[PDB]
Parts: C-alpha cells; structure tokens; sequence
C-alpha cells in the first residue's frame, strides 16, 4: 500500500473537488440535498489533506510514529471527526429524502424560499456533533502503551465511538430508509379527498383564513362575521356537540366530505358549470371541484373562455388560458397543480417527482457504499481491542482501513453514474 494511497489521495481531492465546483457554479444544482452533499464532499476533502498524509507516513514505517504525541492526537481526532461527519451528514440526507417522499408537495415549496437558515443549522449540527465526538482524544483519551505507536487503543472510547460514530446514525438511516421503501412501495392512487387535503390542509382549532374569515378543518369557512362566538355557534351546529373551538381528525373529515358533496351539487345546479362537469372525467372533475372549493360556484363560473375550452376538450389551451388569471397571481402554486391536473388528467401534480425518486435512489447507494466500506473496519477494530479468538492479522487490518478510505473517492463516481446534471456540469468544468 505504498503508492496506492497517494493515488487515492489525488482521486479524492479530484472528484470531491469537482463535486464542490459543480454545485457552487451550477444554478440548477443549488438545492438543499446537494448543499448537504457538499459538506459530505468536504468531509472527504479534509480526510485526503489532513489525515491521509499521516496514514501514508505510518505506512512507510512499519507502524512507528516519530512525531509529537500532540501531533498524533490531532491526527487521530481528525480521522474520527471526518468519519463521524460523514455518516451523520449521510443520515441528515436520509431524513431530507424522507421528507421529500412523505411530504412531497410541501418539500418543493419549502426548498424554494429562504431555506438556507435550515441547511445552515443542519450542516452546523452535523459538524459540531462531529467535533464533540472526536475531541476527547485531543484532551488525553488517546492513550497507548508506547509513544511510537499512534492509534486508538482505549477500550472505553472505542465502544463509545463505535455506537455514536456508526451503529446509531446507521440505525437511524436504515429505519428511515425502511420507511422510504414502505411508502414508495405503497403506491395508492389519489382522489378528490387526498387532493384537497394537500391543497387546503387540515386544522383542528378555529383559524382566520387568507381573507380573514373564521375557518376550521379542511378549508371549512364557518362564518364571515368578526365574532368568534358565531364561528363556534356555527361550528357546533355543523358537528352536533359543544366543540368550544376544537374538533377531531375524523369530525374534520366528515365535515369535509359534506363540503365536497355540496360542491358537487352546487355545480350541477349551476347552468354554466354543469355541461363542463358532465364532459369531464373523474380526475379532471376533481380539479373543477377543487376550484369551486377554493372560489365558490359563481367565481369559477366567471372563467367563461376556459370553461368552454375544457368542454371542447382543448386541454393545453385551457391551461395556458387559466394561467393568465388573477387566480394564478393570488395563489400561484395551487393554480399550477390544478392547471396541471386539467392539462394532463393525472395526479402527477401531487405525486413524488421523478427528479426526487432518482435522488432518493442515488443516496441509497451512496449510503450502501459507506456501510460496505466502513462495516468491515468497525467489526475488526472492535474485535482486535476486545479480544478472545483474535483471528485478526495486521494484513487484514490494513485492508479494512484501506477499504474505508476508498469510500471517499467513490461518491463522485456514483454522482456521475446516476445523476445526469452532475455528469453534465463535470464535463463542463473539465472541457475548458
Ligand atoms: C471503533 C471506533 C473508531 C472510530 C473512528 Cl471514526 C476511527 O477513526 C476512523 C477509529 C480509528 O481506529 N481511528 C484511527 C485509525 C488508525 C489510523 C487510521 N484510522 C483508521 C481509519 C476508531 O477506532
Ligand atoms: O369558495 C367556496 C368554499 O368556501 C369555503 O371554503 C373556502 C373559503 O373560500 C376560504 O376559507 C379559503 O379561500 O379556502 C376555502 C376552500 O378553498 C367553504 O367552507 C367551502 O365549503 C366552499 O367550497
């Protein structure tokens, strides 16, 4: 393992040096996921420039350390800190996907805004957790039986780190990804009910809506009066018990299922909206209900141009038509999802986007790469220092460590493999 390590050294500063270059420059690649990928790329850049040079020195000698014990402590803590930073970032990303999968319509909205003061706080956390875990070595816990041997030999620390460095964040991510699978495997279609839940949202206490009117449950307007009494009075009336401002989920649901009925009926009694709704399909019908839910039977009746266009089955035209509206400027995201539903006649507007599936797939493999690279070590290093049946030759140990450092240079090879836009930006910086 003589020049091999030096090859790896450059491979790591090369790939992850690019990964950073791509994100910082490429507008498209500047997303919350990627920003965490940067910090993970930084964990590998530091490893290659502050830890592996010393790993290459201890390799040239037969495991003899001629430098200050203070210089050994720094070296060993950094090695722990980066590896701690890696696995934990990796977990931060896992949760990031979990939210993009479980709550996909909200994820897109909450990544398109001042969503850096979160990312900041996640990266920060991960590094500060990284440091605290490693710092004991710095303040004396790097004890060995000979000063020329520079290694983590402490029986207590090794157990601690193994849990906090690996078996905990690994256990988190594995159980997160367990749930990612469960959800994506459970491809339940959507309907009018799940649609409006997303768009309207569900609340149990009374609240003032966008117009300033008292509301509760899934967009149910209680009263246009400025009285919180009248609101509760109408709320009781609609449920059949003295609520006092609060309801249950299931109450909220039944109240909603009525409003949807009233919405259907309201349209069939309308002399403008009925012929449209008859010539629409189960799904596209659902988007008309949705507009009338948002805007009432007569407001929706005022898109004369678009209502005809939907009857004449001109879908694409109607969509470009409805964008030009005051409805769109007011609530532009909800419009985009209703208009897409009309255009396509599908619920891909409320699904998990392709872009995100492909990310969630990618970072499953980056995680896979890790556990394959680092699990060998954490089993060997634990069993070498807590020993009874030490079938643990130093030849093996050098491999398990070698394998662990190989991991760093792999990430950018995975990012080019599966992500097209990285692959695009990488050849863009290399082509100059
Ligand atoms: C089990 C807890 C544990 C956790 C972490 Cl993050 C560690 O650093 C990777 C170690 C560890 O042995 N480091 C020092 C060794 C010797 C120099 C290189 N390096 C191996 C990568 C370690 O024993
Ligand atoms: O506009 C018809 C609907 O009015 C209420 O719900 C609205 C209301 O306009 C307001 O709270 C807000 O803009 O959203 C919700 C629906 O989007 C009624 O409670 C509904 O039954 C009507 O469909």
């Amino acid at each position: 393992y003589a020049l091999s390590y030096c090859a790896l050294i450059l491979a790591i500063v090369f790939g992850n040096g690019l990964v950073c270059m791509a994100v910082l420059k490429e507008r498209a690649l500047q997303t919350t996921t990627n920003y965490l990928v940067v910090s993970l790329a930084v964990a590998d850049l530091l490893v290659a420039t502050l830890v592996m040079p010393w790993v290459v020195y201890l390799e040239v000698t037969g495991g003899v350390w001629n430098f200050s014990r203070i210089c050994c402590d720094v070296f060993v803590t950094l090695d722990v800190m980066m590896c701690t930073a890696s696995i934990w970032n990796l977990c931060a990303i896992s949760i990031d996907r979990y939210t993009a999968v479980v709550m996909p319509v909200h994820y897109q909205h909450g990544t398109g805004q001042s969503s850096c003061r979160r990312v900041a706080l996640m990266i920060t956390a991960v590094w500060v957790l990284a440091f605290a875990v490693s710092c004991p070595l710095l303040f004396g816990f790097n004890t060995t039986g000979d000063p020329t041997v520079c290694s983590i030999s402490n029986p207590d620390f090794v157990i601690y780190s193994s849990v906090v460095s690996f078996y905990l964040p690994f256990g988190v991510t594995v159980l997160v990804y367990a749930r990612i699978y469960v959800v994506l495997k459970q491809r339940r279609r959507k309907n009018i009910f799940e649609m409006l839940r997303i768009d309207e949202g569900l609340r149990l206490k009374i609240y003032k809506d966008t117009e300033g009117y008292y509301t509760i449950g899934i967009g149910h307007l209680l009263t246009k009066s400025p009285s919180l009494n009248a609101a509760k009075s109408e709320l009781d009336k609609a449920i059949g018990r003295n609520t006092n401002g609060v309801i249950t989920k299931d109450e909220a649901e039944k109240l909603f299922n009525q409003d949807v009925d009233a919405a259907v009926r309201g349209i069939l009694r309308n002399a403008k909206l009925k012929p449209v709704y008859d010539s629409l399909d189960a799904v596209r019908r659902a988007a008309l209900i949705n507009m009338v839910f948002q805007m009432g039977e007569t407001g929706v009746a005022g898109f004369t141009n678009s209502l005809r266009m939907l009857q004449q089955k001109r879908w694409d035209e109607a969509a470009v038509n409805l964008a030009k509206s005051r409805w769109y400027n007011q609530t532009p995201n909800r419009a985009k999802r209703v208009i897409t539903t009309f255009r396509t006649g599908t619920w891909d507007a409320y699904g998990v986007p392709l872009r995100e599936k492909k990310a969630t797939q990618m970072v499953a493999i980056v995680l896979g790469a890790f556990i394959v690279c680092w699990l060998p070590f954490f089993l060997t290093h634990v069993l070498n220092t807590h020993c009874q049946t030490c079938h643990v030759s130093p030849e093996l140990y050098s491999a398990t460590t070698w394998l662990g450092y190989v991991n760093s240079a792999l990430n950018p090879v995975i990012y080019t493999t599966f992500n097209i836009e990285f692959r695009k930006a990488f050849l863009k910086i290399l082509s100059c």
